[PDB]
């Protein structure tokens, strides 16, 4: 009984939300949305990946359908998202992707399209936030509009909880050392909105400000107002990691952090959190579907009141991975 | 008693020929049209540059003027070029960079403005070409609209023009090995014309197709039908360097030929084509003002009538030189 | 009936070969050899790749004998060569990919440890050399030490043979471009002998001398004294592209070229030379153990006897394919 | 009354530290000793640089002496410090850049040579160590053998004095993104020390451990005991940036932080620290000779008792700067 997903626009997100769909078997894509891009362009597309290499599996384009290991999808063209015929195509869920649409009131214009639910794979200003493994058991089948908040955010979440649930954090800087994103240019170029964004990306740091450590207080109500940071842009394909600061009120040393954080990756946090103490670098996290991946050996103490963690997190999957595990939870609370 | 001149569109091409003005001083900057573009946008984009370092000089913005060591230039924001006051500015030149402005018809909307000459840092389908060194001795003033062609093809135009001259190339096929441009994307990304060139520039190598080698013919009469080829974009700042493999009708050795291209770069080619003979690399040819650097020791020779010949051209640089030489030359004729 | 392979030394080229072999499964490893690495290492160097990414399968260290897949292997750390006991260990076969005993004299060191054949992973100056797929019908068993040439070579080879049998090549001039090896540093260095070399890897492209189109005229008597070239090193991770600039005797359009190159890609050259007609580019060849593949849409052709061919190569791969095909076609030929 | 320098070692720091020399003036460079390196090889090396571009000067080779703006230079090539005559070339000074004599009895093997005072250009286990601007007070003329410490220490030094004399500093962690270096390597490769140091550069991040913050409270003793932190490698050519979170003793408003780094960049700390308020990014502190530079846009607080402070620091110049402004102190000081 797997429901039928649709997807609004192609981008790196769609592509990815596609192809850990059809690698999982958890949903079905039945409807792929996009104004800009031809049939053609998105078999080649889908077909061949920079970063994640080539496609396991068949792709093809028939009858003016995306056959995808034999399964027909309809494609749609339409630039105004309240005139996509979603119940058409029997979709029953559709993510939200283009990154234009994050309020209800727009995200809301796929409800008269024949969708039921909407999922946002971006932060939003008003719509619900749930992030799995930390608080996705909030979610009731009244919320039809949610979001699944950011990448960034859902590497630091399941961490953050365990470090407070263990020792209790009362206050944190984050650091994010951060891959190369398609809003970054080459050569420099204009950007009006952010200066520093339009310089060159291959040959600068670019640092940049973000709003995951203050969402983290969103999605935790009890860390609100105890969490922000900063960010980096360096040249790095898509690996990411993620370096907070903290100070706790319980002493804690090294060995006990290291202890509850593979005792919580090792049940409860299964596949979403990752423990390793191997000499890892940013390369060995490429195509890893978990949130977060705790360093034990790179991180350092100061003393047992005031400690630094090191977490690695892949920036293109992971993220697509936990929005269809998000819709999965969601169709079996249906 | 230098010529007035004024830029349209501040990009990298703009920016880089008003920096090239003042620092040569053949010319004056008078005035400078962008749309898209702030004043205060404009003081930081000439501040820094990520490639060729900070501007050496004062650089600010003073009762709504650009002021570059003293020197006050007027600032217009029109996106139609027919509406741009030139002649209240007291602009003579105008250099067209925008890039969509190519042909003979699009770039003569300057014309009513007040300008009197048009020149088109790009190539051009219908306007004509001009390379300094190679055929720039047929200019007349009865040319208000002429092309400066491309990159290239100043790089291309004196080697292949001694060559010809000392030993009468039949047929040659040429391979450039490109820096990255500004229409290159991170992280793949779209491309509906090119496929190619929507892939992510830090990753690939990415060919393309270019016409320097055909444009030669058209600047080089006697070349006509006898040059193309290919190039390829590898993830580099700002240096490309250029291969030609040619036949040659009478015997040369290679010693000969670098006598007769030492010989030339020392006499009537000063300044345009350059000489080495040590182990370079592609950053040392960093801000360097010449057209074209022949590497003696990089090339090799399968016989007397088949050699190849390595050439290194700095991409942002040297054409934005020749494109104030070519106007100081206009200057002259007048 | 698959033979005993020993390898000697554990740099890319031979943990390359060793998982390629527990890859395809045509021979078996069982011994290795290297003097500077400790058996923890080893572990860490197969377990993680950088290029490459994880190995697909269980590799560990027991009993002092390296476990790869419940196959031991035993671990030798001799420094002189003619110290090691190969017939100790049972290794019929000796892969040398040292790289510092290149001459038959000191390839010949294997002979008295018990060891039969000797094949070299380097060019060599008077070992036999063959190519997979060119004239690997040549070895007879008599040849105890023989060569695998380069992988440039090897990727020059086929492409150059089909196209000297078909119109009859008089001619030709090569450049490859080439990735990063483990010979360039970073923040430029010392290079006493090759003083281009010693430059920075990350920020020059550093063109360099070869010998590859000279030692395919080794392997095809034919074209002896007739390819030549050098090679530039841009700063790609793991993929190479051969271009080949060419003259030849009878009449050939460019759709004849790719027809007699697809047709023998399908047949006689199936899994050695590859061919293709898709916008690709370098890391859509990523770990493909194809020993060369045709690009159609690359190349140029200027006329009917003045061609260009571009052909993708990846460097660390298929090489070590060709090491293993060559040894199972040594084995079958016993 | 310039003091007579000479150089053990002429790999990059002392190259770097041999052209700020003869940019500034303040000391005369008048012996060089290298063993593995040729004077031609010296000559090349010293008038090509990849990151800093082209000497500004004439450097040549003439009588067996190494002459640069006229000025001679006498070569040694021994491997044995103990056997170099200092004196007999009349330097008075030696920088010990090798990296490999950091203790006191090593770099004790200078002063038979008739060298008086020996000043190391790098951390040492036991000899002294000053930052210039916050403990170069404390020298004195008994003191022969010193230390200069670390580039990153020279960088956090200054930033930490102002915030601990204004704040007082209870306790900190330093994070700094850090360009590669001569130790790293392209295409992985071996590193049995450090496993990670081994993997490849340009495709990793590589986190690593450094004792710069521990040296911090060895030059500034009210900090011992309160500062440690590690290390991220980005793939940058020469840039690095220090992060720095902290908490303060007495309440402190971001505003007021600005105001006394911006009062004690202008007049104790001229030179040595920088403050910027524009929008920059890594390469715009590119060849800049301050030891850090403050952003204030970059950094972020939580709250009046905890903040992060972002410095900008370039590693190759700078340290250069301090290591003969150093000499230069000492020279007065005599």
């Amino acid at each position: 009984g797997k429901v039928k997903v649709g997807v609004n626009g192609f981008g790196r997100i769609g592509r990815l939300v596609t192809r850990a769909a059809f690698n999982s078997g958890k949903v079905d894509i039945v409807a792929i949305n996009d104004p800009f891009i031809d049939l053609n362009y998105m078999v080649y597309m889908f077909q061949y990946d920079s970063t994640h290499g080539k496609f396991h599996g068949t792709v093809k384009a028939e009858n003016g359908k995306l056959v995808i290991n034999g399964n027909p999808i309809t494609i749609f063209q339409e630039r105004d998202p309240s005139k996509i015929k979603w119940g058409d195509a029997g979709a029953e869920y559709v993510v939200e992707s283009t990154g234009v649409f994050t309020t209800m009131e727009k995200a809301g214009a796929h409800l008269q399209g024949g969708a039921k639910r909407v999922i946002i794979s971006a932060p939003s200003a008003d719509a619900p936030m749930f992030v799995m493994g930390v608080n996705h058991e909030k979610y009731d089948n009244s919320l039809k509009i949610i979001s699944n908040a950011s990448c960034t955010t859902n590497c630091l979440a399941p961490l953050a909880k365990v470090i407070h649930d263990n020792f209790g954090i009362v206050e944190g800087l984050m650091t994010t050392v951060h891959a190369i994103t398609a809003t970054q240019k080459t050569v420099d170029g204009p950007s009006g909105k952010l200066w520093r964004d339009g310089r060159g990306a291959l040959q600068n740091i670019i640092p940049a400000s973000t709003g995951a450590a203050k969402a983290v207080g969103k999605v935790i109500p009890e860390l609100n107002g105890k969490l922000t940071g900063m960010a980096f842009r360096v040249p790095t394909a898509n690996v990411s990691v993620v370096d907070l600061t903290c100070r706790l009120e319980k002493p804690a040393k090294y060995d006990d952090i290291k202890k509850v954080v593979k005792q919580a990756s090792e049940g409860p946090l299964k596949g979403i959190l990752g423990y390793t103490e191997h000499q890892v670098v940013s390369s060995d996290f490429n195509s890893d579907t978990h949130s977060s991946t705790f360093d034990a050996g790179a991180g350092i103490a100061l003393n047992d009141h005031f400690v630094k963690l090191i977490s690695w997190y892949d920036n293109e999957f992971g993220y697509s991975n936990r929005v269809v595990d998000l819709m999965a939870h969601m169709a079996s609370k249906e």
